[PDB]
């Protein structure tokens, strides 16, 4: 597989990981969310470390409104990342 | 890097890659997209080898409508493509 296509797996792997450890299989609970933030952003994002911060990070993310975060909104989530570094460089 | 930093940085670079070959360097136009398509996503997408089919790829992913795929319009075939294959291990 090229960069690309193993970026792609890396993605639904991730995700799979962190939203198949409680609750809803498929989704991120706040807990899950903070998780994959922490240990897998942490050279994009400051360490969550407040729980006002995982609050107010799910809210953005979360606009069907389960208090979850599902596989379409982590791909906006990814894409916000990605954006935000394409554009910081 | 983590695996999903890892991710990150791949596709910002495998997009300035194929968008910096010709034209503008900013945005994949026609033959830029065929081949990212053809050469990075040869076991995901089958091979692009017409123009109607080039064409038709573009105009899907064209939501801007200047005839190039810009970053944004990049992630967002990223995401359909990714998306397609979260729904098929699930
Ligand atoms: C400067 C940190 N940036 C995100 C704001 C990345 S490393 S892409
Ligand atoms: C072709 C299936 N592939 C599995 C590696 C994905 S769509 S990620
Ligand atoms: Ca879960
Ligand atoms: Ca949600
Ligand atoms: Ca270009
Ligand atoms: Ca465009």
């Amino acid at each position: 597989m090229s960069e690309l296509e193993k970026a792609v797996v890396a993605l639904i792997d991730v995700f799979h990981q962190y939203s198949g450890r409680e609750g809803d299989k498929h989704k991120l609970k706040k807990s899950e969310l903070k998780e994959l933030i922490n240990n897998e952003l942490s050279h994009f994002l400051e360490e969550i470390k407040e729980q006002e911060v995982v609050d107010k990070v799910m809210e953005t993310l979360d606009s069907d409104g389960d208090g979850e975060c599902d596989f379409q909104e982590f791909m906006a989530f990814v894409a916000m990342i990605t954006t935000a570094c394409h554009e910081f460089f």
